[PDB]
């Protein structure tokens, strides 16, 4: 009876561990005439919808959404100490009742609910039930601001349905960033008018070669619309002067000695980069984020800036003191990967950090100076939270070039105290990101992302004191029957007790 258990779920049993948990009195009880009660604001009915929307297959039920009665299920916006994404989740007979400041409040509250009711409520069929909720209140706020997850789009493409699919995995587990890697050696994925070929030539193929693909801008603007109706905060990336094979290839003037080179279809790195030396450069770049910032609503412009190994130390200097001032001119915030952080981070800045373990104090260092500088840290170590990592030498997929990366080892560990020398309050959260160099299709980015996923999310967003893995892997065990109903292949680690 593991998709129908004889009991309701533990009210404290959800990933990430919220912040506040007190449990007692008797459960809610949905029922075939429960209706969900939202205020009444368009923002509030969305809710309410998405809500209803995940419930009714399982249960069978109408679950009508109003703005008027005393519904079953409360979802109402008020005054509260929860900021702009915490929330209350108070759970009884007389009903279930999500109170917050604003909709990601109540949307968040949502992704508690769905932990808190049966495994049975994946499924896309009426089910037995019962359709508890364990009776007690629950106070959440988040950790961190920054909880992301990346998702490569250039190594191997992905179109507009596998990255809403790829969408509502997350959105599970609270994330509020959608990171995109947009482009890369192999492919470029977006639509630029200024500089058409970059798509139509530059997104033609993708790693192994083949059918590439790239986002017309109403497929991009239709992600960026579902993303934020999942609170998920489109952070796009054109990574440069590194990484831009697919945009060399597509214009053979971007490239120092005017020759395109070819469309790259391997997994390797460090090659190519744009010519610091050309005017057309900086239009090209210009262009670009120009465009870029046009589809982004968010207030995030990624650059990259990692493995601009053909790109001499102070050429990449020159050119991140030439480019980053292009982000803020579109008025955005200008992220970059950490080796941003040794060509001057401009004010409001953020690098992201992908080192690991074996990574040299000179350069972790160098991050840490940058976050004493006022640059603000987000952290994904390549052998903590990649989600392309193998988890042993037997994995099929992944890599392991940062060594191998089990369930304990992504999770087990504290943001606020890892980069040595990092003062605590620079760090801004965490990203999970999933590369494709090895990737092609959604089950297969399950199984990567599958089950270190909520973990990242926890770290981002859980209260150092909720953080121990013993106690943890029992959470996450808890969500096999879920997963399972769902259809998410996962990793079965043998680190969890699986349920
Ligand atoms: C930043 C980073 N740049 C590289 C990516 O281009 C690869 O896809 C990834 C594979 O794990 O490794 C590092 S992370
Ligand atoms: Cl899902
Ligand atoms: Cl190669
Ligand atoms: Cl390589």
């Amino acid at each position: 009876d593991r998709k129908a258990p004889v009991r309701p779920t533990p009210l404290d049993r959800v990933i990430p561990a919220p912040a506040s948990v007190d449990p007692g009195g008797a459960p809610y009880r949905i029922t075939r005439g429960t209706h969900i009660r939202v205020d009444d604001s368009r923002e509030a009915r969305r809710v309410g919808d998405y809500l209803a929307d995940l419930l009714r297959p399982a249960t069978g039920y109408r679950l009508p959404v109003t703005a008027h009665g005393h519904g079953g299920i409360r979802l109402r916006l008020a005054g509260g100490p929860y900021g702009d994404e915490g929330y209350r989740l108070d759970s009884g007979p007389a009903g279930v009742t999500i109170t917050a400041r604003k909709a990601a409040g109540l949307f968040h509250g949502v992704q508690t609910l769905r932990q808190l009711l049966p495994p049975a409520v994946e499924k896309d069929s009426a089910q037995p039930g019962p359709w508890l909720v364990a009776g007690g209140t629950i106070e959440d706020t988040p950790r961190y601001a920054w909880r992301s997850a990346m998702l490569d789009v250039s190594r191997h493409f992905f179109g507009v349905d596998e990255v809403k699919r790829y969408i509502d995995r997350v959105a599970r587990y609270k994330y509020n960033k959608l990171h995109l890697h947009l482009s890369d050696d192999q492919g470029w994925r977006i639509a630029i008018d200024s500089w058409p070929r970059l798509a139509t030539y530059g997104g033609s193929t993708e790693v192994g070669g083949g059918p590439g693909g790239y986002y017309t801008k109403a497929e991009y603007k239709e992600i960026v619309r579902y993303a934020a109706s999942r609170h998920l905060e489109v952070v796009p990336e054109i990574d440069m002067p590194g990484h831009t094979n697919a945009a060399l290839a597509s214009y053979a003037e971007l490239n120092c000695d005017g020759v395109a080179p070819p469309l790259y279809t391997g997994t390797k790195v460090g090659f190519s980069s744009l010519c610091v030396d050309k005017d057309v450069t900086y239009d090209f770049v210009d262009d670009v984020i120009g465009e870029l910032a046009a589809l982004t609503p968010g207030r995030y412009l990624h650059i990259g800036g990692d493995e601009a190994h053909s790109t001499p130390k102070a050429d990449f200097v020159a050119f991140m003191k030439r480019v980053q001032p292009i982000v803020a001119k579109y008025g955005k915030t200008v992220v970059g990967w950490h080796q941003l952080a040794g060509a001057e981070p401009v004010e409001g800045a953020l690098v992201q950090y992908w080192g690991l373990d074996r990574t040299g104090d000179a350069e972790k260092a160098e991050v840490a100076e940058a976050a004493r500088n006022g640059t603000g840290l987000i952290l994904s170590p390549a052998d903590r939270t990649y989600l392309d990592m193998k988890y042993t030498k037997d994995t099929p997929l992944g890599l392991s070039w940062a060594g191998y990366v089990e369930v304990q080892r992504s999770y087990d560990w504290d943001p606020a105290g890892y980069l040595p020398g990092a003062p605590a309050d620079a760090v801004r959260g965490v990203e999970a990101p999933l590369w494709t160099e090895t990737l092609s299709d959604p089950d297969q980015l399950d199984y990567m992302a599958f089950p270190r996923l909520p973990g990242v999310a926890e770290l981002g967003w859980s209260p150092a004191s909720t953080h121990d893995w013993d106690t943890y892997k029992v959470r996450l065990a808890a969500q096999a029957p879920y997963w399972e109903a769902a259809g998410i292949d996962f990793y079965r680690s043998p680190q969890v007790p699986w349920t």
